[PDB]
């Protein structure tokens, strides 16, 4: 147990709740796990996945992320801030895309899963690019359900952080795709009360959020610190009762302890 392990703890104790960690530093490739390898509800950070496989399937269809996708009114779910203002027309794969991962769009998400043949699609991803742990199960809204014990819609944070560098960072997409993923997203608009709120303002950062039922509240970072290698965080959190109020600081916490341990 290191004292960045016991500092994290600290904080859980404090949180009512289970917190799960993982930073991977790209300056020796080291690693910092608290309840790294415990299973937690992925919520919307699962749009990280789902984007992925689309830019793969993209390699080899040049004009893929162009292709029309139908909005019906029956298609919008809970929680659809650019779908929305589509329906009854169509968005692009790229739009899809966009707002999946910078707005946490829940009906992009499931157009998304749709392209590639339902959860079972993003799994196969996931495999094939090293990644064992993941699971997706469901669709958009119902894959936040995040009952504790439930294996659905669930990763480590060890298996997330390791893909979410092969995906940024690595070559699991050409360059050309994982440039595109880093673009999108650097501009994600729903990350600044979460890992970012706890980094000093001098670095720069991608990430995606999720939330979800019994309190859940994710956040997976991809982080450029001033004068040093990348970064990748995961921080995976979730409570007791299934009324939980979201917890965006505690994630922010465990943000600045590992940036103050470095
Ligand atoms: O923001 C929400 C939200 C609020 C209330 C109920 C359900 C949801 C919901 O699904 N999303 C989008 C998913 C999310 N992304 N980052 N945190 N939550």
């Amino acid at each position: 147990t290191s004292a960045v392990q016991q500092k994290l703890a600290a904080l859980e104790k404090s949180s009512g709740g289970r917190l799960g960690v993982a930073l991977i530093d790209t300056a020796d490739n080291t690693q910092v796990l608290y309840r790294g390898d415990e299973r937690f509800p992925m919520c919307s950070t699962s749009k990280v996945m789902a984007a992925a496989a689309v830019l793969k399937q993209s390699e080899t269809q040049k004009q893929l992320l162009n292709q029309p996708v139908e909005i019906k009114p029956a298609d919008l779910v809970n929680y659809n801030p650019i779908a929305e203002k589509h329906v009854n027309g169509t968005m692009t794969l790229a739009e899809l895309s966009a707002a999946a991962l910078q707005y946490s769009d829940n009906t992009a998400m499931n157009k998304l899963i749709a392209q590639l043949g339902g959860p079972g699609g993003v799994t196969a991803f996931a495999r094939a690019i090293g990644d064992e742990t993941f699971r997706l199960d469901r669709t958009e809204p119902t894959l936040n359900t995040a009952i504790p014990g439930d294996p659905r819609d669930t990763t480590t944070p060890r298996a997330m952080a390791q893909t979410l560098r092969q995906l940024t960072l690595g070559h699991a997409l050409g360059e050309t795709q994982r440039a595109q993923l880093v673009t999108w997203l650097k501009g994600n608009t729903t990350g600044a009360a979460s890992i970012r709120a706890g980094l000093p303002t001098s670095w720069t950062a991608g990430d995606k959020t999720g939330s979800g039922d019994y309190g859940t509240t994710n956040d997976i970072a991809v982080i450029w610190p001033q004068g040093r290698a990348p970064l990748v965080l995961v921080t995976y959190f979730t409570q007791p009762q299934q009324n939980a109020e979201s917890r965006r600081d505690v994630l922010a916490s465990a943000a600045r302890i590992i940036a103050e341990g470095l």
